[PDB]
């Protein structure tokens, strides 16, 4: 069904969930250094990676059927679209989930009444170029996210090799990706979360616009790395596992 | 177990001070009403220092855990000396609680090792001995360390000297276990991976903190030297002091 | 494809040449060169007869570290791994000057055993199975280098990753090199006038624990990791840059 390999052997779950486009194989390089302190859950998401032959989807369905594959407890960690089904998880089934962690994301992509964000059109017209280049507009969305740090030549190559070392997902996955970033709006529902939240963000992340706000989101902790973009374990793998390792113990 | 903590200022951004070993929050006497109104300041005795009684020798984490307890969610941390250790430690155990790490006059690692500047073993062995035997000689000695070589420097250490004899001094047993944790801790390594802003401010003339460039070489980090300053470059020269930490919140938002 | 390809990615003012080992190429370093690029200038090489500097065939150790110098920066902190550490260590013979610090990572400066190591002919074994059986005899061969962790099966497969999306070495070349670790010693020509760092992985199979033996070059460190064997710059990470790091900060 959905693509799901699962690594390592602490008591702890960890379920690592990719962002739009991708696959698990983004996890390649911080995997090792988590391996040894959970049981890592990489999952490639319906429609995505290795688990082609699903359609569009609402985001409670993505997050229903990674639910429906889950160990019964684990820490659950979203990067940038994953963020917000691994957010839908907690919300819908807070007993599953005993630490929210987002990387790099926002409860709501698309910029709103004072709300920072992407406009809701750049989002739409990326849609419309996925219909008349599908193969480029991928590439071209994937390029945006690793821009302006002091790595971002090989980044970009990492994220670009992961979706080129698999077959293209479908193209209606990934317009039904688009369409959730563009529409989803978690800030209200998020206000109250039962668990543990933490927060992770790229200072140089042209998607999600760097926090302060979700901040005054009281119980949720936030890390700000000040030299990442959109995404910051790629380029900040040592600094990125840390408050992961830290988050095992708190919780303990 | 509750440690002095005085909020003053009505500022826009946290800034949590912390003092270097044998003192207290009063050091920072004179650069607090230049800062009052950019920062709520975040005035701390460190656990066994001061005002903050009763506490004999911790481990550096133990500490900061102490510190960390009565801190603000998110505040910038700026440590002096050992405060410099302090802050540092804070920043790596709960990086969620440090918008941002400054030290001042502070070294990850106080004791000269190999290939690595600092106060040879022999020479801190020395003043711990003469701590010991001969209080408060060695308490001016001290007081004459830190602001040594600068155009004020007798001004200045009755300054500091001023915020000494006005409060309790630590314990006994306070006083060599912070010795202990400058003889003992190495933090180099572990600030490598710091996810947040590091800015570090050094005195050209600091005998303490020697004279940054293979530290510069934690990539992320940024470093000042202040010429004309030594080991209290707040004391010796406020207005450049407080330039970096406006450009931070510049830095910040 | 007669050229050496090699790349150059950073700004850390202190140069560091990475040297893969047997059958793989520069993308054995795509997980660590985030930790070290913000350090130093990495060159990544691929040794000739490898990766892309496929265009080649068998040729000796002096003259495989002649052709990887031609290219090489003024000066440079040398890492080598496994094979490559022979190569590294032979430019800290040829042209001590070029060299400002010697790294070798899972590596022996005579492979074969007289003396700990590899039995001799179960290394002509490798090179005539290879005529006989050309993938899997390469295949086995990887997977000594990974096998012996508790991350043996992800280690081994991104080894096979690196090396199954690039041209497959010539079986010359990977006979050639074959021959490098079965006859060379190089133990007496480096008892050598700049910082000598040694890595190596106690639960490495094809090499031993030599390690006390070599301890006595008695102004080279070493530095044993409790958990790696042949790879440990992928199985530990972390624990694989923090002693460069340091090794930097003891020069400049």
């Amino acid at each position: 069904d959905i693509w799901w390999q699962t690594i390592g052997e602490g008591d702890c779950h960890l379920v690592l969930l990719h962002g739009w486009g991708l696959n698990a194989q983004v996890w390649d390089c911080i995997t090792p250094q988590l391996a040894s302190h959970f049981t890592l859950h990489l999952v490639d998401l319906p429609g995505y990676g290795r688990s082609g032959g699903f359609g569009a989807m609402s985001l409670e369905a993505m997050a229903q059927r990674v639910l429906e594959q889950a160990p019964p407890q684990a820490v659950w960690l979203g990067w940038s679209l994953g963020g917000l089904v691994a957010s839908q998880v907690a919300i819908m089934r807070p007993e599953r989930v005993q630490a929210l962690v987002t990387v790099a994301s926002s409860p709501c992509f698309a910029a709103r009444d004072d709300w920072p964000g992407i406009k809701p059109e750049v989002l739409a017209g990326f849609q419309q170029q996925l219909s008349d280049d599908f193969q480029r507009t991928v590439e071209r969305f994937l390029a945006l996210q690793t821009m302006g740090t002091e790595s971002a030549r090989q980044d970009a190559r990492a994220l670009k090799q992961a979706v080129l070392s698999l077959p293209m997902p479908s193209a209606e996955a990934l317009n039904g990706g688009l369409e959730i970033l563009r529409t989803v709006d978690l800030r209200q529902a998020l206000v109250r979360l039962p668990m543990p939240f933490l927060r992770l963000y790229g200072r140089l992340d042209g998607l999600v616009p760097r926090i302060v706000p979700l901040l005054d989101w009281p119980e949720s902790e936030s890390i700000l790395f000040d030299k990442a973009a959109h995404a910051p374990f790629v380029s900040h793998p040592a600094a990125f596992c840390e408050p992961l390792l830290a988050l095992k113990t708190r919780l303990g």
